[PDB]
């Protein structure tokens, strides 16, 4: 399982929590 829809299963910014929340279809935490 991912955890959101803007950073893949290789994300570098989910890896403690999925943090982006608040824009869909983009992220302010991983961008
Ligand atoms: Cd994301
Ligand atoms: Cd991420
Ligand atoms: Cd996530
Ligand atoms: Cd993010």
């Amino acid at each position: 399982k991912s955890c959101c829809s803007c950073c893949p299963p290789g994300c570098a910014k989910c890896a403690q929590g999925c943090i982006c929340k608040g824009a869909s279809d983009k992220c302010s935490c991983c961008a």
